[PDB]
């Protein structure tokens, strides 16, 4: 059973979180299940950047981002080679380590 | 009568805004009066960074930031010499030009 690790984040998960999950688990859904309140402005349909995360371990196990996701990621703060939209990340067969970025696009409540 | 200029921002004010205002006008209040929906998470009491702005013209006309404001600004994305918390900016006797930052601390809705 793959482990997902959320790295510590001052706002969303100060102590971090490590959890065993089934293959096919959605990262955004998992975060919300554990009250890691990652924003999901567009409702998880690859139309914002608020669920931006960086998959620092296990990125290469994941299904490749589609064009819609890649186009949104081009707009994100702090884009990296392992950036993903959290709403589109589904755990496969390997452990993942997820960093939630410190910064994001400034937007209205 | 001083002019306040908000520089164009993709999310908050795509075309920018220039308005004549009375001395003593609060920048956050003014922005909201013109549906420039700058976030004000703490309710305008110098306890967050969501109203962060950069006063690119007229900064030196303003009352100096107090210690509470300076301590919050130390936490803001993209801190500059002319950074202020918008909720604490009151127009004095000179025109102001205000830039709303592109990025901010990533936080929950
Ligand atoms: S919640 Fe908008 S792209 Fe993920
Ligand atoms: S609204 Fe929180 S410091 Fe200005
Ligand atoms: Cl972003
Ligand atoms: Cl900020
Ligand atoms: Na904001
Ligand atoms: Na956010």
């Amino acid at each position: 059973m793959p482990l997902v690790t959320f790295l510590p984040h001052e706002k969303f998960c100060p102590e971090g979180l490590t959890v065993e999950v089934k293959p096919g688990t959605n990262i955004l859904e998992l975060a919300h299940d554990h009250h890691i309140e990652m924003e999901s402005a567009c409702g998880g349909v690859k139309a914002c950047t608020t669920c931006h995360c960086i998959v620092r371990k296990g990125f290469d196990s994941l299904e490749e981002a589609d064009e819609l996701e890649e186009d949104m990621l081009d707009k994100a703060w702090g884009l990296e080679a392992q950036s993903r939209l959290g709403c589109q990340v589904f755990v496969a067969d390997e452990d993942l380590t997820i960093e939630i970025p410190k910064y994001s696009l400034n937007h209205a409540a």
